[PDB]
């Protein structure tokens, strides 16, 4: 009846106003700027659009009692939406997970200069992948009335689309996910390592340096600080590796009695910068568990509807499906939540997310 339409129909608008909320955060603030915002801002996109299309329909469908009011042939047109957007976010994450496991890796992924074009042509292209494994389901519902309409309802009516849809769509991203987040907490452990051997490093030459009467000590001395300062590649890893030349071309030259001095200074400077780059890694897997949540939200939130779609498939005789047919009627509702939810976890977690919706809330832009 209507008390439980009112209860889907708030779901709809929190989805599109979080969303929308999200879309204006990551195109306003100037400290967003990088991949993994440009990535969760397609995100934000295809809820608000699925948000937006799909839910409205769905609602409506609900209150007229799981009855199809559309033409006929815009049918094919739902599903294909309430796949083309999903299908995207599932690959989205998937997306996201595989960039940061990689374009960290390099050795100088800590620096500046980010590739803002080849960012936006992998949206572009995740995009492109999912329209891809979209097209079948109007393709085939347009020829095949029969495939989008079970008995007079708008649903996926095919056993076999629902099965590969389900392996392509959702468990194999899944899988990737996981495995990648596993072998980026692996990853991240041991730059905290090597950061901490070149701290050790540091210390020891310094240690080094100021009890010394030779001339080549400072050289060897200094060599061995200068490879451990090269780090990441930040860029004022080259301003601590700069000093650090400077002092060695101090030695080289013959003054050791200046060289020292200097090395004292620097050693001021290397704990800052040292307290700097471990800092950065700390970020770096902060975001890490934030994206793994959002990714544990996603599946967790849609893991109903294609366990039951599942279900529905292979023991479609030795299975009740008296009430478990309406389990999916909520198990949707459940998925399209899903949506809603990562502008909580963003505002929850993320500082620039909550000053920007803060902002955005008690009568303010
Ligand atoms: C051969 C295939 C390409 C044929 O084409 C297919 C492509 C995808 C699938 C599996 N995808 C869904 O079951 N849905 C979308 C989805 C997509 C991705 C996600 F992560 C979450 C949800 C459901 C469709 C029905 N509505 C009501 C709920 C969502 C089925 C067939």
């Amino acid at each position: 009846k209507n008390w439980s339409a009112l209860l889907t129909a708030v779901v709809i608008i929190l989805t599109i106003a979080g969303n929308i909320l999200v879309i204006m955060a990551v195109s306003l603030e100037k400290k967003l700027q990088n991949a993994t915002n440009y990535f969760l801002m397609s995100l934000a996109i295809a809820d608000m659009l699925l948000g937006f299309l799909v839910m409205p329909v769905s609602m409506l469908t609900i209150l007229y009692g799981y009855r199809w009011p559309l033409p006929s042939k815009l049918c094919a047109v739902w599903i294909y939406l309430d796949v083309l957007f999903s299908t995207a976010k599932i690959w989205h994450l998937c997306a996201i997970s595989l960039d940061r496991y990689v374009a960290i890796q390099n050795p100088i992924h800590h620096s500046r200069f980010n590739s803002r074009t080849k960012a936006f042509l992998k949206i572009i292209a995740v995009w492109t992948i999912s329209v891809g494994i979209s097209m079948p389901i109007p393709v085939f519902g347009l020829q095949d009335d029969s495939k989008v309409f079970k008995e007079g309802s708008c649903l996926l009516a095919d056993d076999n689309f629902v099965l590969i849809g389900s392996f392509v769509s959702f468990f194999i991203p899944l899988t990737i996910m996981v495995i990648t987040y596993f072998l980026t907490i692996k990853s991240l452990q041991k730059e905290a390592a090597d950061l901490e051997d070149n701290w050790e490093t540091l210390n020891d030459n310094l240690k080094v340096i100021e009890k010394a009467d030779n001339a080549a000590q400072v050289k060897d001395a200094l060599t061995k600080m200068r490879a451990a300062a090269l780090d990441a590649g930040s860029g004022s890893g080259d301003i601590l590796v700069g000093q650090i030349d400077d002092a060695l071309k101090l030695a080289n030259e013959g003054k050791v009695k200046e060289a020292q001095a200097a090395a004292e200074q620097l050693k001021t400077t290397i704990n800052a910068y040292i307290q700097k780059y471990g800092q950065s890694i700390s970020n770096e897997q902060k975001a890490c568990k934030v994206l793994g949540i959002v990714f544990f939200l996603f599946v967790v939130m849609w893991c109903p509807f294609f366990i039951t779609n599942i279900m529905a498939v292979i023991c479609k005789e030795s299975c009740n499906e008296d009430v478990i047919g309406a389990l999916l009627n909520v198990f949707v509702w459940i998925g399209y939540l899903s949506s809603a939810v990562n502008p909580l976890v963003y505002t929850l977690f993320n500082k620039t997310y909550r000053s920007a919706f803060s902002r955005y809330i008690q009568c303010q832009y």
